[PDB]
Parts: C-alpha cells; structure tokens; sequence
C-alpha cells in the first residue's frame, strides 16, 4: 500500500503532524503529504480523553467519540472527517495531491544520508522533506516494572483512545481504581472517575509523593485547595505517598507505601510523565538531549537540512528559558504549523511562548505559561470568582473547549495598569522579573500573561500587575 516515494513525509500521526499537514497544503495547494502512524486511528486531539468524554450519559459516545463540550455542543475527537484524506496508493499522482495516512505502520529505520525510512513490514519510503512528530511514550513506575506480568497487565498508562475505552470499561466493571500521580492528568482522571464512581457507588483513590495535587508546580495554598476539590468529588486522595512495591494478594492489587500504609485495589492507572519517542535517533544518528529529553533542533526546528521535529518529541530552544521540551497541545499545534511553513521555505524561527491548560470539569480550570515550578519564589494574588470565571462559561463564550484556540496565540499590544477565593494569578519570579505565570479560573487573559513575561521588566508591585487580570 505504501508508495515508494513522497515529497513530504510526516512520521507520527498526532496533533503536530496534523498541524504540519494543514500548513503545507495551505502554502502549497497541490502538495503530496503522507502521514505514517503506528496507531490504528486517524489523527485526533488528546485533551477530551481525560475530560468531556467522561462527562456523558450516552453509551454511544465510546463508539463515536463525538463528545459534548461544556456548552452542550458536539465535536469530533478527530481533526477532520475520514473522507477528507486520500489513499496512500492514490497519493503519488492524484490530481491536486492531498494528505494520506498509513495507519498501523511503524517507522523503524531512518537513513538520513539516503533520505529513506523503513517500516516494520519491510516497506521502504524515500522523502524530500521529513517531519519527525513521534510524541512520547508514557513513563511507568519502577515498582510496577519490577513486579512482573500480572501487575503490569492490570496497570493502564493513559494516553490513547484505546486507554480511554479500556479504562471506561474497567470503571463500570470493578469496585476500586487507584491513580498514581498528582499532576494535571492524574488529577483530571481522578475527577472524571470520581464522578462515574458516585453514580455506581464504587471507589477511586489517587496517591502521590507530594504534599498536594500538582505539588511540583503549584504553591502550597493552591495545591492544597485543589486536593480539597478532588476530595469533594468523592476521591480518596493520599499525599506524601512513596510507593515501595506492588504485588497481587489473593486476586487484588496490593500497593505498599514507605510510611507503612497498604492500599488494596482492583486496577491501577499511572500518570507520571512521558518519555519522548527518540528510537529513530539511533539509526538516524541524530542528537538527543540527555538532560531534558527529545531530539535537539535549531531555531527553525531543524534536526538536519531536510528533517524537522515538532511537538512532544522536540527539544527546542526557548527564547527565554534555553533548551526545553514541553507537553502542551498549543506547542504541538504551533510548532507543527511552523515546521510545515519551514518545509515550504518560510525559514522562520520558533519564538512562540507555548501555553498549557487543564480543566478538572466544567467548574475549575487552570492555564500556565513559562517557567512554572513550585521551588521558585512566587507571589499569588487571589479574589472571589464571578459567575463567568469557570471553564463552562469560557466555553459558552468562545464556542470551544480547546483553550489554546479561545485564548489566541498572540501576545497583547499593551498592558496599561488600570487606575472564599475562587480565582487568581500566580507569578513565578527571578530577581523581581516574572519568568512564569499560572492562572486559576481566569480566561481570555493569556495574551496579557505572554506580554508580561516577554517584556521581562522588574515589577515593584505585583498587586498592581494583578489588576490586568481583573483581580
Ligand atoms: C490524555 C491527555 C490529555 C491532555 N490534555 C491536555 C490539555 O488539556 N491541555 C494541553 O495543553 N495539553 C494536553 N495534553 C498534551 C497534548 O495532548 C500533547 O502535547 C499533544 O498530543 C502532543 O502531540 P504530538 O503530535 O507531539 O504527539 P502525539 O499526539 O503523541 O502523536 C505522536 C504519534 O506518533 C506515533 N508514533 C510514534 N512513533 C512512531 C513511529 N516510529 N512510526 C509511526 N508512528 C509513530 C504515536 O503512536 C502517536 O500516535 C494531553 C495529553 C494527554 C495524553
């Protein structure tokens, strides 16, 4: 089925590859683009898998994957209808070109000098320009790694459609599920599973070594508030939990913690970060970053004269922060688009400041930008929330749940300071300069946050700065 040659080859069929395909076709209306995708699905967005797809009373949603946004309006998880793609066989000579996807196929060898890749089925494909957009593989716990096949078979590493379907099934079938990891994803899943368990009368546990949810990122006040929110959903949250081992004890999973607590459960979900998919660097002879992970690229996202990297797999040069890798939807879209533009001769640098967002449900959301690390000095400024300061209202206003879309990618032109907390802004500092911002239930203000960080001025009074965020 695979053609012998394609002008544009995109390795991996995720968010970054789809953005690049769209960019290439916009700039070159007759372009011929092939996406090679190891997963059996056509390109789709990930955020709904831990969010709106769980907030449903319709059993058909697991089959269609057409979810309802917080505003009640339906959207498909897929970036475009399957009929918008051309067949890989037709690609070389179909009038006006198109975008094809080879699903269920892995690129296993990259030969840079020969502009060639080899698939797992032995197929050889040459390219003129290549994007690596392979994303990452979920990290496991060493305690699970060392526990043997039975424990492993009863642990979900949450990333794909397949994991959504298998976990949604498990949540209807078993009595107890344990999430390991306190980050945004672990916490989203805790809230999603918690809501399911309430209707079924079952148990959800979330455990992590930090003092509270998102403890590596949020300062203690807001980390603690989040833990209480998750507890209000019915979830048993266990902070200061260091996993010693995991075994099977008369049919149940048994998690032993260093402090002496034991946790008995039916299934485990791990959400403890990501290992960038860099296997192709071996045969490709490409440099990887041993400190931050990922393929090292220049300002234009090039690994080689005709090889670019975008999305989760890229270790890029952040304009403010230096060598960096992120796991942001926004980054995958903007870096993928830019790769596509540069593959069609734009030669433009990656200067975008990537934003991140998380919704715990329709009532609580976060946004983040820049260097966000709870070990840094911070200043938090908080206020009571208004009726509009929640993900649902933000989605009602914008028409979308993908916040990188509603926020805009832009930075504000100017930021003239105007002359039971439920929202706020948190500034992360270096010598009175703001290097990162977290927004709690404040929407449509990311351009202001980008402007503050880009300008890099010293600020005498952060309480004045907070007025820009309507605090
Ligand atoms: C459940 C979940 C929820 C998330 N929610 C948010 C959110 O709310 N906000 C936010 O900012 N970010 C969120 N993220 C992160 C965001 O989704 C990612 O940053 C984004 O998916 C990265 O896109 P990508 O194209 O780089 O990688 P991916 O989407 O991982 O795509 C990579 C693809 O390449 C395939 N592949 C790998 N190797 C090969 C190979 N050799 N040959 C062929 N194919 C290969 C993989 O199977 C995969 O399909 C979430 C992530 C997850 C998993």
């Amino acid at each position: 089925k695979a053609p012998s040659h394609v002008p544009f080859l995109l390795i991996g069929g995720g968010t970054a590859a789809f953005a690049a395909a769209r960019s290439i076709r916009a700039r070159d209306p007759g372009a011929r683009v092939l996406i090679v995708s190891e997963d059996p699905e056509l390109p789709y967005m990930r955020p709904p898998l831990s969010k709106e797809l769980w907030f449903s009373d319709d059993p058909n949603v697991t089959k269609t994957l057409r979810f309802k946004q917080w505003n009640g309006k339906e959207r498909s998880i897929y970036f475009q209808p399957p009929s918008f793609y051309v067949s890989a066989q037709d690609l070389p000579h179909i009038e006006n070109g198109g975008v094809a996807v080879l699903t269920g196929k892995k690129v296993v060898q990259l030969d840079v000098r020969d502009n060639m890749v080899k698939l797992n089925d032995g197929s050889q494909i040459t390219y003129e320009k290549c994007l690596i957009a392979t994303g990452g593989t979920p990290r496991s716990l060493s305690a699970i790694d060392r526990a043997g096949a039975e424990v492993k078979s009863r642990t979900t590493l949450f990333r794909k459609i397949g994991d959504f379907r298998s976990l949604e099934k498990i949540s209807r079938e078993v009595k107890s599920i344990t999430i390991i990891g306190g980050g945004f994803l672990g916490s989203e899943l805790a809230c999603a599973l918690g809501r399911k368990a309430r209707a079924l009368g079952t148990e959800v546990i979330q455990l992590f070594p930090e003092k509270g949810n998102m403890g590596k990122i949020l300062p203690e006040y807001l980390s603690n508030w989040t833990m209480e929110k998750v507890r209000r959903e019915g979830v048993k949250v266990m902070p200061n939990a260091i996993v010693q081992s995991v075994g099977v004890s008369s049919g149940k999973l048994l998690i032993k913690l260093k402090d002496g607590r034991k946790v008995e459960t039916d299934h485990i979900v791990a959400a403890v970060g990501l290992e960038p998919n860099v296997e192709l660097a071996k045969t490709g002879g490409l440099e990887i970053d041993s400190d931050f992970g990922g393929f090292r690229v220049n300002a234009e996202l090039q690994a080689r004269s005709n090889i670019w990297v975008a999305g989760d797999a890229a270790c890029f040069y952040d304009i403010k922060l230096g060598r960096r890798r992120v796991e942001h939807h926004d980054h995958a879209v903007v870096s993928g688009r830019l790769a596509g533009e540069n593959m069609t001769g734009a030669a433009k640098p990656y200067w975008h400041q990537s934003m991140f967002w998380s919704d715990l449900g329709p009532d609580v959301g976060y946004e983040a930008i820049g260097l966000v690390d709870s070990s840094l000095p911070t200043v938090g400024v908080f206020a009571k929330a208004t009726a509009q300061d929640n993900p649902k209202s933000a989605t009602e206003q914008s028409g979308t749940g993908i916040r990188s879309e509603s926020e805009t990618e832009s930075e504000a032109s100017e930021i003239t300071i105007p002359p039971d907390y439920g929202k706020g802004v948190i500034f992360y500092l270096r010598d009175k300069v703001v290097v990162g911002i977290v927004l709690w239930n404040i929407f449509n203000r990311m351009p202001i946050a980008r402007k503050i960080i880009k300008d890099g001025e010293q600020h005498e009074d952060l309480n004045e700065v907070a007025k820009l965020f309507n605090i």
